[PDB]
């Protein structure tokens, strides 16, 4: 079947055969599938869905569209990874990859760019001058040899079909598809040759699933399809009454990740890194319990070894050694200097007295997207200095006129609608001040 | 709003504002809308639909995406056109444009290429060496001055937004959309500045919507939106289960068109040319009744004047004068020599005794599409010599082993599936032989 008939089948709510799916994926890889045919297929899938068998075949076809990664036998047990479905201000991966390398693991992370109103690890890393996200299978061997970790993107050799579709999904309103997400995440992790995978599936607005049960179905699908494809997968269901940490953006999130690797940073960020890291170390058999693993990851954050591994990864992936060292050993203020900065800053002030009940992630994601932190079309460059910093904690009592959000923007102003959208993100109440709740994190186990 | 937001709105079954539609159309024209975004919007519209107001605004936006055609005042009443929704083997337009010119009309026809499994007039004309379908607004003045007619394609000056979307729709299973068809047809006809339009909508196997109710609704929509936009439109709903005439393809359909302008050819082809031409002459006030108009058109087919006008149109649009003359004044055998020929021919024979009840148009269209008469991707060149000739009439009694279909192919030989698909197109029965019924033709008015 040529492309037009395959689209028509799915458009009508028909099931696509193994041959059909593999044919479409082949056409995507070789360029036969034109843009409009990719967008129409994606939308057909988004509106008409796929059953488990279709989803499973799509995952295999995307994985097999490039090369499978092979590693020394001695590494087989050390190979672990973590993936997120997406979360606003989630920079766990920047910290967790080098922290796990410091715990004697190997992390061959194939990651992703932005997707809808959620930022991607690859875009965050590109705020570091010279960082190269495109790395060959053999170069990835060297990186894992040098730093014990790497964070790379899809390319012509690695899951090229996911790269194409992901880039198109971002900008065509086809991100929030269960079969597409499953195939996208799992294809990348399948080619990595892992002993264990943890996938962090978050819910609550901002997220791909504003609802716990919805997200639960995705978590169970990821684990079920994962297992049927030979991979040891666990999911973590996570929720928050705020963005993760204080920084949303790209350069800003690198900065906060560096804070965490200093043994500092916000507690929620550290809690999630240690929780997910420890889950992984337990899952791969490197820790007796999740709690033992979490303490092991925490220790790596505290003794400079995670930071050390991160510096090695940066230099190994194209960052100038002098800059990588200057960035990692530098103070917060020196780091700000080395990374892209937005030309302008403004602070939003608290309209009244109140306890911060919540900082809504979604309105913040949407406004930052429009300011250059997201894409309206594929391949569009980002403004990596753009972002926002939360200046208050959830549960904190604050006075009126106290700054709660600093926005970093390249233009002269927030538009009225975006100024208003950001103001409505701040939820205040009469309640007594309380400790910032640590992220919800329930495991879905193999 | 930006495109992913526009696509998302339509994806969710939401209504797009006038501003939204115009923004999307603008983005298509200037290149801002990438292929994938065009495909996703088209599939969203295909699956979720548009209301009459949306459809009307989309028609206006496509019309206004290029130049409006202006003509001498003296031509205002002479300006007429006919458009089809599609029909396998429908070459009425190749004949009717010059025939109407011969009846003292002006026909500034903006037409189209192939669309799904149905061939387009512009691809048929391109089997004539040197024929240029791209003609500027001022060049069109010259053509109408020289031949009284022209057949041109969408370009950067003429309905560019339709050209883009039409080319995508062809290959993304988004052809059979009521709002997309209405907006596509009417936008082209609106810019021509016509005094009267006839749109030929078919139902039955040969049609875009074989279901009669779908076709009637499309006819009423075209007329209703047309009228509301200032255009005098009529529709002809014609049932047709078999291809029109005997030839399906491109070079082959030019050849059969030339037979009709010879005063010859098959009765169904001539009947439809005279029926639709006379409807038009009546509608524009050039004939007292449809029957008086049809006799007028028939006379132009009989005295060589339609053929004369067609030769002028060919030469004016780039065809070498010596070739145009040699083609028009030439015998059927000489014409075959001048136009592309497939390398190979094979005939399918009658499996038994029987009266031909029917030759199913759809299986024929689908097989010829696969042999190079159609596109699996936009901008793909066609094999213009490929096609098929019906060697029998419907209603004709035939013996077993008598050739009923001649297939002109460039590749190796018909496969098992396509050979079988063509054989099932021939419907035979025990009935007494009967006269080939002439096209059903019901006229829809505002
Ligand atoms: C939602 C999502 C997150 N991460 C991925 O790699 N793919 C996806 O589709
Ligand atoms: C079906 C169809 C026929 N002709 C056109 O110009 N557009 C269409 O969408």
């Amino acid at each position: 079947k040529q492309l037009p008939e395959l689209i028509r089948m799915k458009r009508d709510g028909g099931r696509l055969s193994e041959a059909d799916i593999r044919g479409f994926v082949a056409a995507v890889v070789n360029g036969s599938a034109q843009g409009a045919q990719i967008g129409a297929m994606l939308m057909a899938i988004r509106l008409r869905g796929m059953d488990l068998e279709e989803t499973s075949v799509l995952t295999q076809a995307l994985a097999q569209s490039g090369q499978q990664l092979e590693w020394p036998e001695a590494w087989r047990q050390q190979l672990v990874d973590k993936h997120s479905t997406g979360g606003v201000g989630d920079k766990v991966s920047l910290v967790l990859a080098p922290a796990l390398a410091a715990c004697g693991c190997k992390v061959p992370m194939i990651s992703g760019r932005g997707l809808g109103h959620t930022g991607g690890t690859l875009d965050k890393l590109e705020s570091i001058p010279g960082f190269n996200v495109i790395q060959s299978p053999e170069q990835m061997q060297v990186l894992l040899d040098q730093a014990g970790c790497c964070i790379v993107g899809q390319s012509e050799q690695l899951v090229p079909a996911d790269g194409i579709l992901y880039a198109a999904r971002d900008v065509t309103a086809t991100v929030d598809s269960l079969p597409l997400i499953t195939a996208s995440i799992l294809s990348k992790k399948l080619v990595e040759g892992l002993s264990a995978l943890v996938v962090d599936v978050k819910f609550g607005a901002g997220a791909v699933f504003p609802n716990q049960e919805q997200a639960r179905e995705l978590a169970k699908t990821l684990v079920g399809v994962g297992a049927s494809l030979g991979l040891r997968v666990a999911a973590a269901l996570t929720a928050m009454d705020k963005p993760l940490g204080r920084c949303v953006g790209h350069a800003l999130e690198v900065e906060e990740a560096l804070l965490c690797m200093d043994g500092a940073g916000p507690p929620d960020l550290r809690d999630l890194v240690t929780t997910l890291g420890g889950a992984l170390l337990w899952l791969s058999g490197h820790a007796g319990t999740q709690a033992q693993g979490a303490a092991r990851v925490a220790a790596a954050l505290d003794d400079g070894s995670a930071l050390g591994r991160f510096e090695r990864m940066l230099a190994a992936q194209g960052v100038d050694p002098g800059l990588a060292r200057a960035l990692c050993s530098g103070s917060p203020a020196e780091r700000r200097q080395l990374l892209p900065r937005a030309r302008e800053q403004e602070e939003l002030l608290a309209p009244a007295d109140g306890t911060v009940e919540l900082v809504r992630a979604l309105p913040l994601a949407l406004v930052l997207h429009e300011l250059g932190a997201g894409r309206s079309r594929a391949g569009e460059p980002l403004r990596l200095g753009v972002g926002a910093e939360l200046l208050v904690d959830v549960g904190q009592r604050l006075r009126r006129g106290t700054p709660w959000l600093r926005v970093h923007r390249d233009g002269p102003a927030l538009s009225g609608p975006q100024s208003r959208a950001l103001q409505e993100a701040l939820v205040l109440s009469d309640r007594a001040p309380f400790a910032a709740p640590l992220p919800f994190a329930e495991l879905v186990l193999p």
